[PDB]
């Protein structure tokens, strides 16, 4: 898999981008948790679950809060230029939050874009 940052351009009409984000803790970043089948992100075929979102329309999200990221993505207009970087090892830390909890005995804080 390409692990280097990738410049992705999504064209959408008047809908969401059709993916979910998790993250926003300091040092954590903003990750794709889910891609909706038939949404603009899916149809493009370029984004994946476990991608970190580094930038949207020239707004740096590498250390954004969850709310900052959600608002930047929702308000990005119809031509969305994303810098993404595939980091599945870092992504598995979100899966470990739910796993660790069900073991130490649950949903992630997640927004649909
Ligand atoms: C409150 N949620 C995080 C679940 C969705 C909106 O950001
Ligand atoms: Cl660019």
């Amino acid at each position: 898999h390409n692990r280097e940052p990738r410049r992705i351009v999504i064209h959408r009409g008047s809908t969401g981008l059709g993916f979910n984000i998790v993250g926003g803790e300091d040092g954590e970043g903003i990750f794709i948790s889910f891609i909706l089948a038939g949404g603009p992100a899916d149809l493009s075929g370029e984004l994946r679950k476990g991608d970190q979102i580094l930038s949207v329309n020239g707004v740096d999200l590498r250390n954004a809060s969850h709310e900052q990221a959600a608002i930047a993505l929702k308000n990005a207009g119809q031509t969305v230029t994303i810098i993404a970087q595939y980091k599945p090892e870092e992504y598995s830390r979100f899966e470990a939050k739910i796993h660790d909890l069900r073991e130490q005995l649950a949903r992630l804080w997640e927004t649909s874009i």
